[PDB]
């Protein structure tokens, strides 16, 4: 029942005025799941009637999946006035004719979903296409496309509150009745599993429903366990775009590096290859990451959308999990694409297959690899390294078995290396290159 | 010539009772290929002309594949009155214009096919946007969806009988004619060979028509060996919508067990990594199993998909049958994923492939293991076993040659053991964990 | 200019007779290339002014892959009267709409193309739609459709001849001009590469319009070497349909046996796992292959497609060419689903390729094979032969180094076995099963 | 604001002529991605008032992509004369429809995007179907479909020239503003990065607007390094259609040899099994290669293309790149599918790859090698070679470390060698065949 919404009207009307001559284009940018659509049509309800037309639409994409360019801009002035289809074979004599048209009238209009300029070029792309007190609201998941146009301001929609997470998921949940007095740690631990975003709290809401009390755990455990592949969906919309190397940055942040230091995971990314200035920039463009206290904090459902799209790749480019670990010990094949790696606590093996990962034969076999971590304290049952392949570009370490550094060692273009370990005699015997830190 | 509906006419008309005030929702829920449409169709036939208007729609998953929500929620208005399409870009003003339109009215709306909850909040979703007297019917294959509605009764449809089965394939075989004294044995093979599902029936009827005798028995070899793919990409439209791990528990109960002890069953899938609490009763939630006597017997044909999904897979995942063992023994490739197993009788390798396939070094090759059954008596030529690795959890052995188990052997979370050999001494020297049984 | 088809106006009017009263429906059947909807137009131009009113459609297949069958069936009723569309969302109130309201009346209806017989039970599956006087045409690639119905009467229609090949490629290339008393030869080996079938000289004959001589020798080396895709893309639409085992049925009728006795391919292929009860009567059904003189002789064009497709292949399951022999020998790989062999002239290895091929220990390394052919005289560079594994169906030999069989081999259910070999002194030395032969 | 475009309507209206009787076809053929739209689209401007009715279409292409060629025709009638759309069921009646209905008229017809010849001739292919004094526009990517017509004329578009360029990025990244005396150095850069094609001055335009300095450079190294995809998706469409050497021949030429000499790219293309006689001259035909002094000089960006297209493919048969090399060092996999390579310069390994590559027994592994260049100076670092296998067809090496050629080398039907080394006292010991040179 729109819970929350009535903070919005006001600061989306603030933006406006309401009381400016000409016309004004206002952009809502959100995160991909987050509250809108329904903002938009809580505007459009509330003020719909101070214009002489008005018009909305949902989800341009898919109407262009099952349409074409052309006969979408031919619907909406066919809305705006009540006059029947013009023909028209050629996209610009009708933007010519809404020119021609509507030029001298007032009316609102909502984009809901956009992805390409020619989109807006073609639709409400110019200045003097509408009459004074025209509004224009355009809802997009990247303010980019915003700001090639001339738009005066945006607002950024934020997750929902604790307490309009647990209203909203009880009214969908229970939309009547009221919870039997036991399932309010259950409503607190599947609200702080989703943590705002009303999409996951609808589906989850909608799917706990007149299901007894001995279901909801299993849930909560195949939560913890399994991604709920119907949210992951609507997310995975928004990878599809990224060109080359911004999966990649996004894949290094969301496996292993989620609230790092910003000034080292650009050192990382530029001499990884990759390209920190755009990649960063476009993925806080888009909305995938955001940053606070030089962080690069994500919202948690993205870093579970990141980690299983690592998990399916049938080679193992990013080994975290302590499964695919012993899944990497086959040889000749899972080496030679390990591109990274993440020890973990050794209680889960019990027959030394952590041992064997780390060894001097087994790293020969790989030849690409950036990044590598191992993250336990020394029980008294390690041995020493020899290899330490000459590609790492970030090192980490714990307790150290060895005396120092093997002689075989170059830096190869190193970039973060700090050490833990308490056994460590000298770093080198000389003074090497050490090109970047 | 609707065989048999008759007597579902008076079931269906029971349940509404026709006297009633208000509106009341009847979701049909079938198996995907049972009469479900047709019952639909004959009700609608029947009491079309009690109400002002109605209306009647097949396979809204397939016109949503084609045209979009919005269109065809267009289209139901336009049906029940005779007024043009309304222009409306935004579907909320389309639910509220049914809503304040069509309130005052007693309407009967069938609809065929859904898969998701947002198509019946939508089209149907409410209590008052029907006048009194108006009846909702609504076709599924799953009472899921139903649930999270308000539908008053629920009506499931099961399998025709053998008199019910022989009548409908005469009648499409043989429209006009009769069998010339000789097709009563194919005739009962044929049926039996189906059991039920009037969809198989149509399949075959106009397969062997105006056929000679000699072909039947080669399409009754063939039905034997192959399952027909016509019928099983209508089943096959079920299979698609189950995540991660429905898929695994219906392979497992469609490979190995089908009518096994229902406990047994949930024990084995909670300690292999599924959730029975879940993954049971959905299954059961979308008619791809059902309980009886506290089993897990399936429909026939059921267990023919899931045998030929299993089969067409590039790593042998599941080897029941004879060939697939030989196809196992190439090595290094076919042990990493073979997730079970099924011994076979030995008269059919004649070269000792079984022998090899159980032997100590052909184990070590396969990490993951959790189903192993092996079920023909000794004949006095077989070998003791030496590895028996450490990660299984069904165990089920004939005649044991070997004194005791082997000493290197843990339980490894077992939950299944039971041994028909006559030979053992003593089960363990001491006395391990058998943390799960 | 419609070339040759005067003489089929005849034909088609002397089947339906015009002078019958009630309705009769008439199939041509085809090839899937051949003039079929050519001959349909022209039979409707002739005689649509007879009737009150007509329709014809083209590919309906197409229809359904951008539109529904409803729609379809909704355009047929308003073309026979000029009434617009009448809204049933139900497709069973339409058939009972057509039934009710065109009974009383005579029409021509002409279908493109179908594959399934629900289209015609939709479209004009009855007896007694259609008044006293009308026709019914159906054209489609296999006449198993009209068998089904109740069709009277069908034409199959053959290639075009020599001179009317040679006309329409003339009208194509040159629709003026003649040649230039210099392409008589060219003429005659392009006409004589596609063997009638107007497509494929329609497709030739727009190709080289305009082009020089020097050209021309290059597209005969291009086509000997080359299928041109264009056409066998259309060929390729009937291929796909085909369950399980006619694909391999005709894969290996034009891989290796294209005019061979029909009783030892019927013998093979029951041998094998395959049905030929089931499927050589259906791929004669569907003008893929004809019987001739109790052989299997095929069309030229369906060879190369049967060839491209076998040669489009990740695992080589079927070496008939020279240098897929020299890629067969990397090992380990392709031995294992080498699935046939077919040995060829030696003046093209040079190095003793071939010898190894059938080498002893080359043999162990594939364990599935079903023919094996040699077919080239001995120079007296010949080495004798040791495994002969136990799997083959048919063999084929020519002059035999070797004294006699291995005392290894068994027949395992063989097939066919000739030697033209001179040196055979016994051919076992016991008596063996030969359950086959 | 169309830049440098009223050059053009001069050339078009001097090839019409605009006083001459009947009908003229024109056509316009580009290189997909240079003006052709917006040229047709200002001729159509400036024209459309002499004619009694004009029509204009864009991207032919697309609109059957969404909807049936009989449809196009329907709107066609229909955009001409202000009647509403005809019933016809059947192509040729609305053909003969067209012919009957419109043929005393005189009207401009516009094609934008066609690919096959059945389009041109169901729409526009005819004389007489027009009236005196029509006129008939036709763009396509390449005038092969002009020729097989009877188009009079034919115009070629080029890319735009340095100033034009300048001109238009600066209107698209500053539309109204001007570079901040800072820009110079970088807006010489991006232009001549495209090199003309106005469509990548519109994408970069967009990219590079309102953003600071620090991040043009990071946006040049990336175009240096990477394609920007988005361009190379519409010049990927011209490369599918390309049946099965013509992919070949362009891979050959974009990855070697760009600016070489035609005859012994010709030589090569012949004696490697492609048809240069074919393959030259519609590569040519579909202005994806042009000839300029006896050379095969492409664009820039169509080279990139190539390349890209090369590099995604899981077997490496095109090694140029230098880290290329380093992955196809593993062996027994990348071997088999060399089909070419290319040695750069050392000061890149530092481990002594290069040595290996071309090493005697690496070069065993590989059966299939055509394309072989070795260019970097000899340092003093080299070692003789051996094997130099018996298929190369390609041969260029610098300094030479062995004293002659290896006594186990044929020809094998070699075309080019040059060698530029200083150390070879005899080339063969003998008289060797050398048939093609
Ligand atoms: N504050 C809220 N109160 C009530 N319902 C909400 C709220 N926020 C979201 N919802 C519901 O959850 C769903 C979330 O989708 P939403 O309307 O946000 O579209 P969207 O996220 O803008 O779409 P996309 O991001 O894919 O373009 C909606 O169907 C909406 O009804
Ligand atoms: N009892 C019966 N009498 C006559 N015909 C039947 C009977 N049951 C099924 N059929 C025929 O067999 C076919 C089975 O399809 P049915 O009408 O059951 O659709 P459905 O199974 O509800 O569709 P789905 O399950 O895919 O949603 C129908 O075409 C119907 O004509
Ligand atoms: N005898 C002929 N005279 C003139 N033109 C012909 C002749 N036969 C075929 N053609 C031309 O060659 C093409 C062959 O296609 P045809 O009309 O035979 O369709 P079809 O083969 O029935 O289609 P399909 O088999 O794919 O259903 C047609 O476009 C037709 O114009
Ligand atoms: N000389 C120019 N002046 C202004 N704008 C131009 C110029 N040339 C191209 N453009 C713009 O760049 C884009 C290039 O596309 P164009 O109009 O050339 O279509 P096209 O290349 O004919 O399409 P295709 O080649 O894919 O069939 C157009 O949107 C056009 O607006
Ligand atoms: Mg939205
Ligand atoms: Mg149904
Ligand atoms: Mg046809
Ligand atoms: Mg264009």
């Amino acid at each position: 029942d729109l819970v929350g919404i009535e903070s919005q009207i006001k600061k989306l009307s603030s933006l406006l005025r309401m009381d400016l001559k000409g016309v004004r284009l206002v952009g809502i940018w959100g995160m991909g799941g987050v509250g809108k659509t329904t903002a938009a049509r809580a505007l459009f309800n509330r003020y719909y009637q101070n214009f002489e037309s008005a018009c909305f639409l949902e989800d341009v994409k898919e109407y262009l999946q099952h349409h074409t360019l052309l006969y979408l801009q031919k619907t909406l002035l066919s809305k705006l006035l009540k006059v029947e289809f013009v023909d028209c074979t050629d996209t610009e004599e009708m933007c010519v004719i809404l020119k021609r048209r509507l030029c001298s009238k007032k009316v609102l209009v909502v984009l809901d979903d956009v992805n390409h300029n020619d989109q807006l070029d073609k639709l409400v792309g110019a200045e003097d296409w509408f009459g004074s007190g025209s509004r224009i609201v355009i809802t997009t998941r990247d303010m980019k496309l915003l700001k090639n146009h001339d738009v005066h301001e945006t607002y950024e929609i934020k997750v929902l509150e604790k307490d309009e997470a647990i209203e909203l998921f009880n009214l969908h949940a229970f939309k009547r009745s009221s919870p039997e007095k036991e399932f309010k740690e259950l409503l607190n631990l599947v609200v702080d599993y989703t943590g705002g975003l009303p999409l996951a709290l609808k589906v989850l809401g909608s799917l706990l429903y007149k299901e007894d009390l001995d279901v909801w755990i299993s849930t909560i455990d195949r939560l913890k366990d399994n991604p709920e592949g119907e949210i992951m969906a609507t997310l995975k919309i928004s990878f599809d775009g990224l060109r080359d190397y911004e999966k990649s940055i996004f894949l290094d942040i969301a496996c292993f590096f989620r609230g790092y230091n910003q000034r080292d995971m650009t050192a990382l990314f530029h001499a990884s290859g990759f390209h920190p200035v755009l990649g960063v920039k476009t993925l806080v463009e888009k909305s995938l990451i955001f940053i606070l206290e030089d962080k690069i904090q994500m919202h948690d459902l993205m870093q579970e959308m990141g980690r299983q799209i690592a998990v399916q790749e049938s080679p193992m480019r990013r080994i975290y999990r302590p499964e695919d670990v012993k899944d990497a010990c086959i040889g000749d094949m899972r080496k030679e694409a390990i591109e990274g790696l993440l020890l973990t606590e050794p209680e889960q093996f019990e027959e030394g297959e952590l041992e064997y990962m780390y060894s001097a034969e087994a790293l020969k076999k790989t030849r690409r690899l950036r990044i590598l971590v191992k993250e336990y304290y020394n029980r008294g049952f390690d041995e020493p390294v020899a290899y330490l392949p000459n590609s790492l570009l970030w090192l980490e370490w714990r307790n150290y078995s060895s005396n120092s550094f093997p002689s075989n060692f170059e830096p190869s273009k190193l970039v973060y290396l700090t050490m833990k370990g308490s056994s460590i005699i000298e770093l080198w015997n000389g003074a090497k290159r050490l090109a970047f830190l």
